[PDB]
């Protein structure tokens, strides 16, 4: 199991080797304003999605990154959100892991 689909519709989104360990780990829980509780899996490459609007600092989860939503480009589901404008990498994706299915190439 290799690729990570879109759950709802299997759209082609990253793959296992390109999971990314930010600070230490590609794993991370986080909460949002609206006290939903995400488990967050980062990545540095994903494709397959659309980026929603222009990039926002506030309640960034990851210290100097700016995030955009990501949706599944072909279903509209929320995947995510593509993290930007900051460094070692500038930019990475971070995904949610139960929005996900991960299976054979
Ligand atoms: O790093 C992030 C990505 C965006 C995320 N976020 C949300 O999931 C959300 C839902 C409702 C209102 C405001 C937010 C918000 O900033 C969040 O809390 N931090
Ligand atoms: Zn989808």
């Amino acid at each position: 199991a290799s690729i990570f689909r879109c759950r709802q519709c299997g759209q082609t989104i990253s793959r296992r080797d390109w999971l990314l360990p930010m600070g230490g780990d590609h794993e991370h829980v986080v909460f949002n304003p609206a006290g939903m509780i995400f488990r967050v899996w980062c990545f540095s490459l994903a494709q397959g999605l659309r980026l929603i609007g222009a990039p926002s600092g506030e309640f960034s989860w990851f210290k100097g990154y700016d995030w955009t939503i990501a949706l599944c480009g072909q279903c509209g589901s929320h995947l995510g959100w593509h993290f930007e404008g900051g460094s070692q990498p500038q930019t990475f994706f971070g995904l949610i892991k139960d929005r996900l299915a991960e299976g054979p190439a």
